[PDB]
């Protein structure tokens, strides 16, 4: 869930508030995203959008009555490394790794300011 992805990218980046520093950046870093990625942390962006969108793809994750920003999964924040947890089910732990990936991708990555708040004609 949000509240999990949020703790995830903290874990990465201690100084960050994630949903204010990476939501509404690029073409695809928050809610849809679409057109090219503007530059690699909106490509790590794009790669969680697809990664949950194969989420909603799996068998488990059709069971459960909740999507991916409100379904709940077990992980533990350790000398700012994320460790997804083996007590997870099958969508959970899916979900798990889709954030842990991206949190790490986002550690890695430039910040550009210039593509915060990006116009939507440019996606
Ligand atoms: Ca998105
Ligand atoms: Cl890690």
């Amino acid at each position: 869930a949000l509240w999990q992805f949020n703790g995830m990218i903290k874990c990465k980046i201690p100084s960050s508030e994630p949903l204010l520093d990476f939501n509404n950046y690029g073409c695809y870093c928050g809610l849809g995203g679409s057109g090219t990625p503007v530059d690699d942390l909106d490509r790590c962006c794009q790669t969680h959008d697809n990664c949950y969108m194969q989420a909603m793809k799996l068998d488990s994750c059709k069971v459960l009555v909740d999507n991916p920003y409100t379904n709940n999964y077990s992980y533990s924040c350790s000398n700012n490394e994320i460790t997804c947890s083996s007590e997870n089910n099958a969508c959970e732990a899916f979900i798990c790794n889709c954030d842990r990936n991206a949190a790490i991708c986002f550690s890695k990555v430039p910040y550009n300011k210039e593509h915060k708040n990006l116009d939507m004609k440019n996606c």
